[PDB]
This record gives structure tokens, C-alpha cells and sequence, in this order.
């Protein structure tokens, strides 16, 4: 049996998935929460990480360490940067880069940190399974580079800087690249499957308030089907 | 009765300290090596931190989670922000904050992340202990605020920002706050100590490779005295 680990940051991003877990058990390790059980017959371990890179890092580390899932899906909300994107649309990582790391003085690519690739690559089979679920579920989706940082992007210079440095980035958020970095170090396959809550302009906080519940529902639909698809056929 | 976790940025320090551990055992998890044993009769756990907040968090989490130390001592080198500091001063954190965290869109203080304090407070008796230890080595201990972030800040165009957003900040590097965050999450008292390698343009006498030779020796002795004085009571 495959065990699938699922990571979302916020209670609202995790609460629908957690309600669907059977035989559900809760583990606190300081003080992040991991819910274990079966989701549609598939062993899962669901982490609520909290917000940002170190919260994500510490939780992903405790998840891999304690529960030893075979695979990691990171779910939740994100700020759309691709032009097509509308609120509720799915984004799937083909890769993940930090938008706020810079050791370019020592020869690395912008966004790259030592001992890491410049971008972390999402596992191909997990990408293809997510795309299978997108098409089966008839969702609007875009596959691409997700960028992460300890900043909620809200227009102005913050946003401009990310579009200048990462013109191919499709979505921006605060945990995925930290999760991808942990999984590089543990050699565990990852994918991010998130939904758009805002478009990272100077209304993004208002949009996020308005549409976070839609982002959560849409990313939960994908994930709960993706765990079935991965764990069987 | 005590177990003391030691996390060092400077490789030569971690080396010298490892070589002093009795009944040493080594573990590898997630590409981190943790050494455990007795230093001068005290149960320790030892780890060299990686570069940036995720790598450091990961390392910290695995130390704290596997070895359950009573306290964290976190060592390294930093850049000086206060024009009043001298290359060779040792900063002892009273507080750590992120210089590159921005959730101000939702009203948080700059550098603050949701669910966290705006700064992570160093433990007062470990600060005091670290200070005595520094002064007894004939070294100059300066207490205050350390900021960290995943951009290397030497020069720039940049460094204000840092002083603009954090007057009060006296030192900057890339891991401290991340280690401070994890310790706060596990409720483990910490102290962050940092040898000052350069001060903002008091441009500069000894190369970093030469600074590090001396710093890593002074810091090694500092750590073995601090471990003893904390054990003693
Ligand atoms: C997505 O969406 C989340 C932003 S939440 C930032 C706002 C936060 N909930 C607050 O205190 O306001 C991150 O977890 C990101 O990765
Ligand atoms: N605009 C935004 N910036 C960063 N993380 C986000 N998650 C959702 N919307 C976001």
C-alpha cells in the first residue's frame, strides 16, 4: 500500500480533507498537527503546517520523519500570476523556486540556495496523475513554475519584482518551495496542487478573504481524487 | 540532569566540537549529520546548520525531535549593522526577527509571520550565561537584535531596507531567526551567538577565511565552557 502525505498551511485549507479521513488520529509535534487515517481506503497523513517557509519546512520534516509517506502533495490557495488564471482555477507545479533567496554573489542562480538545484522538480508521474484528474474533473488548470517566499504579494513593487525575476511563474505562495526543498533532502516525490484565491495585486488580501473557501474546495476536490488515482489505477 | 543541543554554522567549530565528544554516535537524516555523546561529561547533540531558513529549520527540527535537548545553543558568524561594533565582537541575541518576511497586507508587523510573535525572544538565563562565558574569554559581548533572511546582504542597495525596517537591529545573517522560530515552536529555550566578521562600511581588515580560523576556535571554547557552566547548575 502507498501512503500519501498531504500538506496544507491553513485550517481552512485542511479542514474538508480532515473531515473525510476515517479512523482519524491526531499527532501534535511542536505544535504542528498531523491527522492519520484512510481517505477513500488510501493511507494518508495530513499536515497542517502553518504559514511560511520555516513553518512548512518544520512540518514537512516532522511528517516525513514520523509518518514516512511515499509521496507528498502540497494543497491550498495561491496567488495567480498567469494571465489566463481566474479565481478557483487549479495550478500544478512542474517546478518550485524561491522568489526571495539570493546568494547570486557566490555564483548561484537567483532564487537558488546552496546544495540545491535552482528549481526543484515536481515528480513527473505525480504531475501526470494530477493532469488526469484535472481532465476527468473538467477543471480549468495551468501547469507551471510555482514561486514561494515569506511574503503575501499585494501588488506594487513586491509583485513587479516577481514578474521581472520569474516571468514564467504561474502562481506565488509561501510554502511550496520549502516543502520541495525538504523533499529533495529526504528524496521523496512531490507535487503542488493548489487553487487560485487572488491575483497578487493590491486587492489580493480582499480577494483572499472573499475566495479562500473557493480555493480550498477546489484544491480539496483535486487532492481527494488524486489520492485515489495514485494509490490504485 | 541536562541535555544540550548545539547547532553551529561554522564548519571548523562543529569539527573541533565533534572530536571532543565521548561515546560518539552519528546519525544521518535528510542529509544532516547529528553527533551525540558526552562533552566534558554533559550529554550533547551537535549539528552544523545549512544555509538559509529552510535548511536550518530542517536541521533544527530533526535535532530537537530526535534528541529532545533541554536547551539550544546556536553559534556562528554575522555581519554587523551598528557602526559602533568592531570586527571580532560577539553578539548575543536578545531577540530574532525576519528581515525578509512581509505579511503587512493583513496588518502584521513587518518581519512578522502569522501565528508567530513579531520577534522570537532568546532565553534570559542562557543570554546571561553566554555573556559571562564570552567576557571570561576576554571577549566583548554585545547584546541585541539579530535579523535574518534568505538574501545575502553585504553592500547593497539593500542594508537599508534593513536599518530602515529594523533600527535596533545590530547583526544580520541567514539562519538565526529560522532556528529561533523552530525552538519557539517546540518550546525549547535557545540562545543565538554570532561572531562579527564585518561591519557596515567599516571596510575591512582580515579576509573571511582568516576571520573564520580565529572565530571557530574562540567559539569552540565558548561552547565547551557554556555547556559545563549550564550542566553544573
Ligand atoms: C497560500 O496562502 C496563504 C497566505 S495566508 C497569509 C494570510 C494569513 N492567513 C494571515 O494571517 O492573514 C499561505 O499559506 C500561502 O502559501
Ligand atoms: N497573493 C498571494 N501571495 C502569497 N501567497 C498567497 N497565497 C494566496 N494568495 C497569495
Amino acid at each position: 500500500s502507498m501512503k500519501i502525505g498531504i500538506i496544507g498551511a491553513m485550517e481552512e485549507e485542511v479542514t474538508l480533507l480532515r473531515d473525510k479521513i476515517e479512523n482519524r488520529q491526531t499527532i501534535t509535534i511542536g505544535g504542528s498537527e498531523i491527522y492519520t487515517g484512510q481517505l477513500h481506503g488510501v493511507d494518508v497523513a495530513l499536515l497542517k503546517s502553518g504559514i511560511g517557509k520555516v513553518a512548512a519546512a518544520m512540518g514537512a520534516t516532522l511528517l516525513l520523519e514520523r509518518c514516512q509517506p511515499d509521496v507528498i502533495i502540497n494543497t491550498g490557495s495561491a496567488g495567480g500570476l498567469a494571465s489566463t488564471l481566474k479565481v478557483g482555477d487549479i495550478v500544478v507545479s512542474d517546478e518550485a523556486r524561491y522568489h526571495d533567496a539570493d546568494v547570486t554573489a557566490f555564483g548561484y542562480e537567483y532564487g537558488q540556495l546552496p546544495g540545491c538545484p535552482a528549481g526543484f522538480k515536481a515528480d513527473e508521474k505525480l504531475v501526470a496523475a494530477a493532469e488526469s484528474c484535472i481532465k476527468a474533473l473538467d477543471l480549468n488548470a495551468v501547469r507551471g513554475l510555482i514561486v514561494s517566499g515569506d511574503a503575501f504579494i499585494n501588488g506594487s513593487v513586491g509583485l513587479a519584482k516577481i514578474r521581472h525575476n520569474f516571468p514564467q511563474a504561474i502562481a506565488v505562495e509561501m510554502e511550496a518551495t520549502a516543502i520541495a526543498h525538504v523533499c529533495h533532502n529526504f528524496k521523496v516525490p512531490f507535487v503542488v496542487v493548489r487553487a487560485i484565491s487572488d491575483v497578487a495585486d493590491q486587492q489580493s488580501h480582499l480577494s483572499f478573504e472573499e475566495f479562500l473557501a473557493v480555493a480550498a474546495r477546489q484544491s480539496t476536490l483535486m487532492v481527494e481524487n488524486l489520492v485515489q488515482n495514485l494509490a490504485r489505477g
